């Protein structure tokens, strides 16, 4: 109800996020990714996200099991 209309500015940045990401990931976050992406994470959540495989396993899925 009331939630729905902040739904649609809370969402209004959350679409950009991902306009904006697609982008830069094609790049490898190399800007910063050898200092970020490697350096300010030090595999604390690399190993366990590994989305960069799933990406498409987790949408994948999706077309049968929800997975």
């Amino acid at each position: 109800t009331f939630l729905t209309q902040v739904k649609e500015s809370l969402s209004s940045y959350w679409e950009s996020a991902k306009t904006a990401a697609q982008n830069l990931y094609e790049k490898t976050y190399l800007p910063a990714v050898d200092e970020k992406l490697r350096d300010l994470y030090s595999k604390s959540t690399a190993a366990m996200s590994t989305y960069t495989g799933i990406f498409t396993d987790q949408v994948l899925s999706v077309l049968k099991g929800e997975e």
